[PDB]
């Protein structure tokens, strides 16, 4: 009895806790809202900054490069950025991040220090 699944696509929840008094310390970027005919391997959103000392950091799970996938279970895809960012705003102190993990990256390097 193997473990194991079929080979579907995989997701995570990552829960923050903040107070009225402060952030969410975490930023998204890329958008790329240009439709391009091929697949490319892009993503619209994912973790850019975050900052020092915030609960994003201390949630110890999320980092620069998580791509995004849902907030609060919406898909954030169609959704204009004012959408987004009220969605994040309406869920207060408590917010779910969908986002899409992996196991195949390896080093990437390049000649550059991101």
């Amino acid at each position: 009895g193997s473990s194991g699944s079929s080979g579907s696509l995989q997701t995570s929840d990552v829960v923050i806790h903040r107070k009225e008094n402060e952030g969410f310390g975490f930023v998204i970027i890329s958008s790329l809202n240009r439709p391009e005919s091929g697949s490319t391997i892009t993503v619209p959103h994912k973790i850019g900054r975050i900052i020092d000392g915030s609960p994003a950091d201390r949630c110890a799970k999320l980092k620069v490069g998580d791509r995004i996938l849902a907030v609060n279970g919406q898909s954030i895809i169609n959704m204009p950025h004012a959408d987004i960012v009220k969605l994040i705003k309406d869920a207060g102190l408590s917010v779910t991040l969908r986002i899409i993990p992996q196991e195949e990256l390896n080093s990437p390097s390049g000649p550059s220090s991101g």
